[PDB]
């Protein structure tokens, strides 16, 4: 399932995991790989997020005013929503078209806006970030070689 996942991308899901975890939520969900993505810092997904201002502080801030936190921490293995589930099939597919064997952060990233419709995305919006201002810095980092 994460046989593709570059090193960085897999600490992306495990570190959302914990955020899932830290809020008592039942579920990965998007808004826990956003998390997950902003705390690995090196990559090109956290790079495109800071360039718009978009802070883990922020993201969990906003996760706690819009989900809330749970009653109680899950112990073990967290499931991802179906929604998660569809991010990570669409960084597959980001993946792919681009030429990439691995997914990286980057393709996390893209497959998050592409779905663009779950808490991540709502999170992004309040933020201030619009969802195309997100690809288009995740595509010009790509883009300067």
């Amino acid at each position: 399932m994460f046989e593709r996942f570059t090193d960085r991308a897999r600490r992306v899901v495990v570190l959302a995991q914990e955020e899932a975890r830290m809020l008592n939520h039942n579920y990965i969900g998007t808004e826990h790989i956003l998390l997950g993505l902003i705390h690995e810092g090196e990559g090109v997904a956290a790079k495109s997020l800071e360039s718009l201002g978009i802070s883990l502080e922020g993201v969990r801030s906003q996760v706690e005013e819009i989900i809330g936190q749970g009653q109680q921490a899950p112990s073990g293995h967290i499931p991802f929503t179906p929604r998660a589930k569809k991010v990570l099939e669409l960084s597959l597919r980001e993946a792919l078209q681009l030429g990439h064997n691995y997914i990286g952060t980057e393709h996390i990233l893209l497959g998050l806006i592409r779905e663009g419709e779950g808490v991540a995305a709502q999170v992004l919006v309040k933020l201030g970030a619009e969802l195309t201002r997100v690809r288009q810095q995740v595509i010009q980092l790509l883009s300067g070689y």
